[PDB]
């Protein structure tokens, strides 16, 4: 629903479970771009940065523009305003408040991190306990993120076959992230959609709802 969760349920990073390894970088082995702090938008979506271009956050440490660097976006947790509401036939859903330009970023696709035997039981538990709403996305060929037991907004974000944002694997400080970025101009109000079907994992497949012209029929089909 669209109240406070209990406050343990809101994360803010991802979260390792079990045996789920995490990755940190020596600050050699991330690289530094040529922007200048006193550039118009150092480091940002226009910009020639060479970190952006790799998909990889610019480290505080490092970057040139230091705190006027514009690439710092995972980290700082700095989010377009959104909210929670009711939509007719795909449950809750995440809309914007504010215009959001093509390009921007989103959102963090925040949750549990784990590995494939834990995931496994949280689909046979789902199974028996005939729960139809999933947040699992691949990560890696070793790790999912779940964002149903804890996670944060991006949670809420329903699915489209012809969606305005889309996901995107970034690394941060020497392990990936999963961010979710504008397609294109978006209003606000406008309801936050992505494609389910490139990552997704659940218990099986239902059928799409999004009315699309170009709808495939199904959540959790890969293409
Ligand atoms: C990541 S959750 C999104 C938020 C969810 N609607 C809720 O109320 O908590 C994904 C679940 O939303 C539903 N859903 C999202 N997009 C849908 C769509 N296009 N058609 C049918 N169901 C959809 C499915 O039940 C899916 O398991
Ligand atoms: N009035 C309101 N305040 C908040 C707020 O402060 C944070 C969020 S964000 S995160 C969240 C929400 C859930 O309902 C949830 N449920 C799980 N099982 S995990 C999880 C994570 C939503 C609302 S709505
Ligand atoms: S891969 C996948 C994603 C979902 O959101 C989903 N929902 C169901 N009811 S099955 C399934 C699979
Ligand atoms: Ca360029
Ligand atoms: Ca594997
Ligand atoms: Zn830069
Ligand atoms: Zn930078
Ligand atoms: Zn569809």
């Amino acid at each position: 629903n669209d109240k406070k969760p209990p406050p343990y349920k809101h994360i803010k990073v991802n979260r390792p479970i079990g045996r789920v390894q995490i990755f940190t970088a020596d600050l050699s082995e991330i690289p530094r771009c040529n922007c200048k702090a006193t550039d118009e938008n150092p480091c940002g979506i226009d910009s020639e940065c060479i970190n952006r271009m790799l998909l990889y956050e610019c480290h505080p440490t490092v970057c040139p523009a230091g705190g006027r660097c514009q690439n710092q976006c995972f980290s700082k947790r700095q989010y377009p305003e959104v909210e929670i509401f009711r939509t007719l036939q795909r449950g809750w859903g995440l809309r914007t408040k504010t215009d959001i330009k093509k390009g921007e970023f989103v959102n963090e696709y925040v949750g549990e991190l784990i590995d494939e035997e834990e995931c496994r039981a949280r689909i046979r538990y789902a199974q028996e306990h005939d729960i139809t709403n999933f947040y699992m996305l691949t990560l890696d060929k070793d790790r999912i993120i779940d964002a149903g037991p804890k996670g944060n907004y991006a949670r809420f974000m329903n699915h489209c076959c012809q969606p305005n944002c889309e996901t995107q694997k970034w690394s941060v400080n020497g392990d990936t992230r999963v961010g979710l970025f504008a397609l294109s101009d978006i209003k606000a109000g406008t309801e936050l959609t992505f494609n389910y079907n490139l990552e997704c994992l659940g218990n099986g497949k239902t059928v799409c709802k999004c009315g699309a012209p170009n709808c495939s029929g199904f959540l959790g089909v890969r293409p």
